[PDB]
DNA sequence: GTACATGCACAGGATGTATATATCTGACACGTGCCTGGAGACTAGGGAGTAATCCCCTTGGCGGTTAAAACGCGGGGGACAGCGCGTACGTGCGTTTAAGCGGTGCTAGAGCTGTCTACGACCAATTGAGCGGCC
């Protein structure tokens, strides 16, 4: 059922591994990427099909 | 040397009490579990010490005037009788709370959920001191 999460980069993604998610959006950016590129593959990894 | 307050006894009713009885508070023996005595390891502030040096309390001389002690001037505080407004007994009547056994509420506990301030901590911007160039 559940449609959305809700994140922030710094603390709600932290190798938290939401397979579930189909797809990501960004509603920010940091001034550092690699939070982004970590924040993508919370749901872009092996677990998912 | 004095006689009013103390000191001993009578009169007598109540209160200190014994026998007789039923029972709930306290004693006892059990264990849970709360937590305190001991004791360990380390932190790093509190304390003690050496030390410098500054300034208050006591001290001694002195001058002032207030209380003490004495005295004069004179009345209100300690003591007896009447007036009359309260204070202490005793009863009827019953207002009042007792003491009871359930019905229900709200108060208490431990914990949760929600702070939510308020505190370090990390994270990313952006800024001043560091060293070098130029005419």
């Amino acid at each position: 059922d559940i449609f959305v999460f809700l994140l922030s980069t710094r603390a709600g993604g932290l190798g938290i591994n939401l397979t579930a998610a189909d797809t990501v959006i960004f509603y920010d950016s940091d001034w550092n990427p690699t939070v982004d590129q970590q924040a993508m593959d919370r749901a872009h990894r092996l677990g998912q099909t």
